[PDB]
Order: structure tokens, then sequence, then C-alpha cells
């Protein structure tokens, strides 16, 4: 697994994860941006930034909330992230 | 799909029956998100191809014994997708969801 969806699962669940989350943790792990999303939000942050300074995990969480209006998973950052690599968007 | 969900929630209740703690987050993804190199994809799909004619689809059960005997552990619900995948992209006969 990627670093950032143990963060974040320390970060939405700080002293547990009570059985009666399961569903909601499940969920939330399974989700993912569609081809469609991962371009709008690539685009978002390609518009916005100039290719010297790193793109970040909260530049890129900002882009997706704004897109799919609600908090951003790490795996949905992931996907953004990985789209920008694949032009050479450097990235933090 | 739904019965995706319905089997990792069933052992997930399972094996954590009164909550995840913290310590145990590091366990809980590696599995969660446990999955077959390719070259294991490749052979538990061909495996299952030398075994069976297409008479009879594929089943989850086929697909755990064939990815068990490769990795020799219990197979999540993620690797039996895979091999499931694998299959379709062959078109063969499956009885599970994909």
């Amino acid at each position: 697994f990627m670093d950032n969806v143990l963060g974040w699962l320390h970060k939405g669940y700080p002293e547990g994860v009570p059985p009666k989350d399961y569903f909601a943790l499940l969920a939330l792990l399974k989700r993912s941006l569609t081809e469609d999303e991962v371009v709008r939000a690539a685009q978002a942050i390609l518009r916005s930034t100039d290719g010297q300074s790193p793109v970040t995990d909260d530049d890129i969480r900002n882009a997706v909330h704004q897109i799919i209006e609600k908090e951003p998973t790490a795996e949905e950052i992931n996907q953004v992230a990985a789209r920008l690599a694949s032009v050479g968007w450097p990235l933090a």
C-alpha cells in the first residue's frame, strides 16, 4: 500500500475503528476518481502551477475537493499525483 | 460488487470483532491491499484453464483453490478477483462476478 493511505486511516480513525464504521471505512477505501475526474483534477493543477514548485498532497487535495465536493481520500489524491507524474510535473 | 463488500465486511467483522486498534492498521491495510503479482495471476489462470472445459463455469471456490496452491495461504477477495478478471480477458465461463 501507499504510505499516505495509512496516514489517512490514522487521521480518520485516531482512536481505532469501531465495528459500526466498518462499512463506512471499506466504502471509503474502495472509492476512486473516474477517469474524467482524474483528467479534471490534473488539468486544474496544471492550470494553476508553474511546473517548478513541487505540487503537494495539500495542493492536490484542494483541487480534487473542488471537483468532487467532498473530502478526498488518499487513493484519489494518488490517482492525480500519478497523472501529473505522467506529464513530468514536479511532486512533493 | 455488493458481494465483494459482503465478503470483505464478513471477514473484517470476524477478524476484528471488537474493533480495529491503531496498532493493527498496518496489518489491516497490508491485507486489504494485498495482491497477486502478474506472474502469480498468469500461473493461476493457466492452472484453471488446463483443468476446465467451459461446460462448468469457473467458481469462486475453483479460483480460491488455484490461488491457494500458488501463494500458500488463504487468498483474499482482491486476489480471487484478479484471476477472475484475467479469465474474463480470454472469455472463459465464470460463475462469479468480476
